[PDB]
């Protein structure tokens, strides 16, 4: 039963600098400090909407585990309509990947066994993530990940919310399953996650994104990330994990909790 939190609560006669975070922003809270903000929706009132809202955040906030983003709290007033969640102080995953320096096997590692703990949780509670991406993974200073939703595209209610027209406030297609390349009336599975996981192994070990129509059927044919852009050592049992998870088929895939199964093996010994 969440927390309700108001503007007035931050501050914004401060510098933050939000570079690397992606839509999100960084706010500064009076009392707690740094967090990061969400803005859903500003114009007009609509308090007919309210309750599914609290409702759906409520069903929500049943999600609590170590690798995914705490809600810190909402913000709901009259026209304006706000998530605040937790800091991560390097941002999402590509931005990490595309830093200066370097990051190792162990890390990287480490990171994809995070994210599947994460994954493998959600799953565990029910849960389609439907937007699985580098975005949509943030790391703190010890390059621990949490995953968050930063499109609400899991969302139901908060999703209707973030497109009313009335509001004042797409290359997420390289992520996605072929399934529901030109089919939106395909139900998600946790399927759908996976292929988008593999993309994301893909996006990590390539220290980059991935690249409509021609690329779109394309997709649908069979296309799939150019696997020679890899100049970083990556072993063969995780191309072939990449491999598996993007098959055409979503029976060939494999389940999160299996995908651990075989990979927490394989991470402390030939990697950690
Ligand atoms: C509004 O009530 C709520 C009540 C609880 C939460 C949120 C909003 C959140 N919102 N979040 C966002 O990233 C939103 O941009 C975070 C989040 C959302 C979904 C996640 O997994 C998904 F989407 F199921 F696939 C996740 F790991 C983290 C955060 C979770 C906790």
């Amino acid at each position: 039963n969440v927390i309700k939190m108001k503007s007035s609560d931050f501050l914004e006669s401060a510098e933050l600098d939000s570079g690397g975070f992606g839509k999100v922003s960084l706010a500064f809270h009076r009392t707690q400090g740094l967090m990061i903000m969400k803005t859903v929706y500003k114009g007009p009132n609509c308090i007919e909407h309210n309750e599914a809202l609290l409702e759906e955040a409520k069903m929500m906030n049943r999600l609590r585990h170590s690798r995914v983003v705490k809600l810190l709290g909402v913000i709901i007033e009259e026209g304006k309509y706000s998530l605040v969640m937790e800091y991560m102080e390097k941002g999402n995953l590509m931005h990490v990947l595309k830093a200066e320096m370097s990051t190792p096997l162990s890390v990287k590692g480490r990171i994809i066994l995070e994210i599947i703990e994460g994954m493998a949780y959600l799953h565990g509670k029910g849960v389609i993530h439907k937007d699985l991406k580098p975005e949509n993974i943030l790391v703190d200073n010890d390059f621990h990940i949490k995953i968050a939703d930063l499109g609400l595209a899991s969302f139901k209610m908060w999703s209707k919310l973030n497109n009313e027209e009335h509001n004042e406030l797409g290359g997420t297609l390289y992520y996605m399953a072929p399934e529901h390349l030109n089919d939106v009336n395909a139900k998600p599975t946790e399927k759908s996650d996976v292929y988008s996981f593999a993309v994301v192994l893909w996006a990590i070990f390539a220290n980059k994104e991935p690249y409509e129509q021609q690329l779109i059927m394309a997709i649908k044919s069979g296309n799939r990330p150019d696997v020679d852009d890899i100049t970083e050592y990556c072993p063969r049992e995780i191309i072939s994990l990449m491999k598996l998870c993007w098959e055409a088929n979503p029976e060939a895939r494999p389940t999160f909790p299996g995908i651990e199964e075989k990979f927490r093996p394989f991470y402390l010994s030939q990697l950690e």
